[PDB]
DNA sequence: AGCTGCCAGGCACCAGTGT
DNA sequence: ACTGGTGCTTGGCAGCT
């Protein structure tokens, strides 16, 4: 094996690996004109990925390189390719003329493609979120921080314990994870997308709080309320450093940061998440979930900000009540707003590539058909009586200048790309309109040149044609190639054709070519013009697309109530859940079966529901659809009920051997009597009794000690015997029955169970038998 | 409805729900690649390249390596229904295996499903039950007339060249029949080619081999986990098989425990002579591949060089193997060494006849192997007497002009051509004609090219032509013995698989298992196959006597899986045993077993609304209703799921059931102490039961079964050790004591 | 409409004219 | 040091059919 020498290196070489070294251990594009090409381990490993061919490089002196590469015009192909697989790339480019360059061209690294970071809608999804999100421990907790780059939208958080970090997790779901090197909960992050194992260095908390207060262009971060939050303000800083690093521009849209402190949400457990598919079935997809119930929503932005409100009931009464508000006041115009908050589209993600300086021809143009809305808007929802909606209005903007500046500075439906022209209207530049002028004017020269030619030499093949390598020619075939006149100069030899050029037809020739470029350079200019009028403002542009996202989810949330028959909930002082003909607004609508409604009765007098009676979903239904009617009253929906007077909820418990004494025990040390607990059949013993016990013991607890409003499925007929001896517990029964009554279940109904399975007639008679043996000595 | 790929230039493009299902199935937003996602899926594709459809690949009727999962049977079958009862068929189209059956109830059809498990699946329009067939990938719903029993009858007749399937002992099957005429017609539809490799049939009857269902195949996880997958499962650990075929063959075998003993004596001698020739027979076994599908391609006449190269070099291996197998004291293993075969003209053929590494398709030519054709050869010479021509003309001509950049080059859409570059384009001589320009470079052409040009392209043509015609001609010579041939691959396949279970028996400790007359199991030192080879840590051996005297063993005690480990380990070994396999014990003695009924595991509802208790006991019910005293009946923990005292009922009567009544061989898991009270009352009953070491800070849940019922409950110590409050597990613990002193 | 194969623009390389 | 050929990834499409 020879002895590697940065010296002994070819200038191509020793700048690629510059370059790399600053990038060791994620991919490089290192552009070589119109190829980005990768080498060494990258290209090995390209190759793979991105399925393309793996190739050599000579050097006469050491053995040669590994290659690989792609065309420039087809890169966003394989990101997407890469990103997918989670594989962040570096896009190393050209910087510096080669024609003044001795050696190597200039290049430096000017943008990095993580899972996290990308604003490309062709790498994003439409009506999902994607977070880049850091993760910081520390002997005293966790801190947590996530960032939607296409948004702003920067958070912060301190859970106190992995539980509360897990949820945080499950809920954000970040794309690319960035954690401490010395993170010791593993397990939480182990087997997780966009892993990014960053070194302690970057959760520095001095710099954090002075890169953040650079970001924010303030002095102290007290304004922000997260001034007081160090494990957090360290999980922010290494983010923002990182966001920073990817993209290597200013990024402006990042313009704020929030504390999301636990007490001012309903906290939700992971699994608690999942029981109740909000967004995400048990199997792992997106249908038969509380959002795709309630989520009709007409612009993406809406949808992604419906589904976080989801996950994020708020406890802020005058936030629960200004929704509800705004609600009831938006119903009658629904079918009015939709169709055009339809056209705005997603303007949010729009104005990140704005604010990154990305944004394409068509995002203007839509940018451009959202503001064509806004006055229509306006006017819908002038007559509409609610304050929090004319504070929408209001925020909404109007934006008439920028509106009739791309109206003006763009054509109708620009190409995808400036890159080829053709993006500029004509009127708004008169140097422009004079360079396309003239471009056509020696168009139009070369068109009646070949009639002309051809009358003049009498050839009936003769033709005028175009070709980007030889330039303009006159092409005469084969059979009447002899006949070309004195003063036609070959140019190019076909099969059966023979191409020439002439002085007159090169001076047009000079003249559509310079005229040409001269325009295409003008309008990148022109294009990026814009920007600098937009910019300015952006922050307001921002609102506006905040309030047409939220306008769009409490039209939608106005829209469902009615369409899907929801009632509004009222709030009340005490702790208690009161719901009348209660409905699982999911269930009712996948089956085609009309849902048997149900009431609810929970107070501080009337605590626990033991549920007993048959095995079935009836069960599991009543108690979910009880958690999913109070975290819709808790989002400020209206919810699948008659009626439903509902107390203050701190929290939501939804269980449903020993991971079931653990998700018992989270219950039993963090249920308070705030709580909503939902716990299905618990009681997995080593003998006959121990289950029961535990069952007994728990419950007691819960009713007793926590005072938690609970619903407690069972099938030991022994815990009916608990509201004789307790105050607060109470027995229900479900009786395909799916209706509750009072009182405990009426028969004993494993030997039902049985012969409905099959069991022979002889076997339940003996069970029968000593099912009485067993009754009547106890 | 198929999917289409339409194509679109360089794109094989879908539209509408095509695309929306394709984006879905295939991941989108290099065909080969994605044709194989999409049969592996089920899916059927059509191939649209005028503008009409060439090809139609179907999941179940695929025989091409690329679309093909190396070690996994590919199933097409087909399932009837009558007011009788079932009828089935499934046909490995890569082997001509192709089978038959008749299953009474909707329980023995599921479980052939749940065994077989098709690739695609054909069934009629007026399938009742279509709770065992919805969900399912490679659905096809056919219509009602494709299931006719005298149309049937004739088209296997004809397919078999027999006017009567008398011999085939499948004459009294009409329902099967009515399947396996289906499944032929739709075999024959898509190949479009007669199927010579399709011999035979054969009915299975099932009093000939150990009956399993459905949810005990699962819970045995044979040859698929839990989850879903291959790993840790018996086959994982047992086939360590060389070849693809011999793979596919002993998972085949794992399924199908056969009960009769001379054919399992026969396996356990090949088994014992084999041990000490594996070291020398499995590396050889090995370069043979996978013959049996080779062989489908030859049959089919779609082999490529490739196939037909590793098909020599299978038939070099032949020799070697039977010089092996010679000094191996069998009957048995005589008798696949005869069947195995020598093929001793084939291999020479083959040799003369292709080069030693060929290309992967005979399309472009270069196969065939000199020496072989002397019409070939001639034409090749030819070839490159005009490629030696043109080559001197290059130097000649460049030496002639002074001209260094002048090269001699060759365009399909040119011809050949005299290149020179941009710079030296003007001292090209007068007779050149120009007849293409490139940006640096112009090309020309001289009548002399061209004349040669013409003489290298119709003496390749004559030979590529030559070539294409000598390979065919191979078919016919191959294919007069490929009944032959299908039998050395089968006999090259059941080699390995007995090469491998002797290799293992010895790499992994097992032992030969005897067989008695009584029903009876009998185990020395027994071990799980599979969990002490997925576990690093040692693995706990037990013993186990079950009798006629001592039929059910209740066994109490902490169940941390080690009562389940317990229960399947002793259902493997059985399943073992009758497989003609050493089995992973210091001794077993074992008694004839009609049926393994394996109650254990936790099971999913499918068709939900129904609880998991019910789940349970269908499954119960369906043990109560079938087993017998030869059966081995497994049951975890029934009664749990309901109310104390039903449950608790239901799980002595059932017990109670399987003791008296029908006295089958049982393991019967239990919580309930009332139910160690059963050896009190009934004779063939006994205790057993698994208890947990406490010292200090350690607490550990042993896995070594002993004798009489469980002392302790350590359900609320668990509790403990999961973060339960002290004070909530002090009232738990009273409580405790409250419920066991009053009952 | 369906193929070949030329070309895109970096850069290093090799071979024929430069002391 | 110079000059004018060579090579190299994949995708676009001219130039043939």
């Amino acid at each position: 094996s020879a002895i590697e020498n940065f010296d002994a290196h070819t200038p191509m070489m020793q700048q690629y690996l510059r370059l790399k070294a600053q990038h060791p251990e994620i991919l490089l594009f290192y552009r070589m004109g119109d190829f980005y090409e990768l080498f060494y381990d990258d290209a090995k490993r390209a190759s793979q990925l991105l399925d393309i061919s793996l190739t050599k490089r000579g050097a006469s002196a050491g053995e040669p390189i590994p290659m690989a590469g792609i065309p420039y015009h087809a890169v966003e192909n394989y990101l997407a390719k890469l990103v997918n697989q989670g594989e962040s790339v570096a896009i190393c480019e050209q910087i510096g003329d080669p024609a003044t360059s001795k050696g190597p061209v200039e290049r430096k690294v000017v943008r990095i493609v993580t899972p996290g970071t990308i604003s490309d809608e062709a790498l994003l999804q439409e009506r999902q979120d994607n977070l880049l999100a850091a993760i910081w421990q520390d002997s005293k907790g966790f801190g947590y921080a996530t960032l939607d780059i296409s948004s702003g939208r920067f958070r912060l958080s301190e859970p106190a314990d992995r539980e509360t970090m897990a949820a945080e997790l499950q809920r954000t779901n970040p794309a690319e994870l960035l954690y401490a090197e010395d993170f010791a909960e593993m397990s939480l992050i182990e087997g997780r997308r966009g892993l990014r194992r960053r070194p302690l260095w970057e959760f520095e908390i001095d710099t954090a709080r002075q890169q953040l207060n650079l970001q924010f262009g303030t002095r102290d971060l007290v304004g922000f309320g997260v001034e007081n939050a160090p494990r957090g303000l360290c999980a922010a800083g290494c983010l923002l450093q990182y966001a920073k690093d990817t993209q290597r521009t200013t990024l402006p849209h990042i313009r704020s940061i929030t504390m999301e402190r636990e007490q001012d949400s309903i906290i939700m457990d992971a699994a608690t998440r999942r029981n109740l598919e909000i967004t995400q079935n048990l199997a792992g997809g997106a249908e038969n979930t509380l959002a795709s119930v309630l989520d009709c929503t007409v612009t993406p932005m809406g949808s992604r900000m419906l589904k976080r409100w989801l996950h994020m009931p708020v406890r802020d009464t005058r936030v629960l009540l200004e929704r509800q508000q705004t609600i009831g006041a938006l119903q009658d115009f629904t079918a009015g707003l939709q169709p055009v908050l339809r056209q705005v589209g997603d303007l949010e993600r729009i104005l990140a590539r704005l604010a990154l300086r990305t944004a394409r021809p068509r995002d203007l143009a839509r940018m451009r058909h959202a503001f064509q809305q806004l006055p229509e808007l306006r006017a819908q929802l002038e007559t509409v009586d609610s304050a929090p909606v004319q504070a929408l209005r209001e925020k909404m903007g109007e934006f008439a200048e920028l509106r009739d500046l791309l109206e003006r500075a763009i054509i109708d439906t620009p190409p995808v790309l400036v890159r080829d022209g053709g993006v500029i209207a004509s009127g708004y530049n008169e140097e422009l309109d004079e360079w396309r002028a003239l471009a056509d004017g020696a168009t139009d020269y070369l068109e009646r040149l070949e009639v002309r030619e051809r009358e003049r030499t009498g050839l009936d093949t003769l033709k005028v044609g175009f070709n980007a390598v030889h330039g303009y020619y006159i092409q005469i075939s084969r059979g009447q190639s002899h006949l070309a006149p004195i003063n036609y100069m070959r140019r190019q030899t076909l099969k059966n054709a023979e191409r020439y050029i002439i002085p007159e037809l090169k001076e047009y020739e000079d003249k559509v070519l310079t005229s040409k470029g001269k325009a295409l350079a003008l309008e990148k200019q022109l294009y990026e013009e814009l920007f600098d009028l937009l910019l300015p403002h952006l922050e307001a542009l921002q609102q506006s697309a905040s309030a047409l996202a939220e306008l769009d989810v409490l039209v939608n949330l106005a829209e469902r109530a009615y369409t899907l028959n929801y009632t509004c909930p009222t709030f009340i002082d005490k702790p208690g859940i009161r719901i009348t003909e209660g409905r699982h607004p999911v269930v009712e609508q996948v089956l085609n079966e009309p849902f048997i409604a149900n009431p609810l009765n929970l107070s501080p007098q009337r605590r626990m529901l033991i549920i007993t009676g048959p095995n079935m979903g009836g069960k599991s239904t009543y108690m979910r659809q009880t958690a999913l009617i109070a975290l819709m009253a808790y989002i400020g929906s209206y919810v699948p009920a008659q009626k439903v007077e509902i107390g203050p909820i701190d929290r939501i418990f939804t269980r449903v051997f020993m991971v079931e004494m653990t998700e018992t025990a989270n219950i039993l040390h963090n249920a308070t009597e705030y709580s909503l607990v939902l716990m299905d059949e618990i009681g997995r013993g080593t003998s006959t009794y121990d289950g029961l016990s535990l069952a007994w013991a728990c419950a007691e607890n819960l009713a007793n000690k926590i005072k938690a409003l609970t619903l407690f499925a069972t099938h030991y007929f022994e815990l009916t015997q608990l509201p004789e001896k307790m105050e607060g517990v109470a027995n229900v029964h479900l009786d395909f029955m799916h209706s509750v009554q009072d009182g405990a279940a009426s028969k004993s109904y494993g030997l039902a169970v049985a012969a409905l399975a099959g069991v022979p007639k002889e076997v339940i008679k003996r069970a029968r038998q000593k099912l009485r043996e067993l009754e009547s000595i106890s």
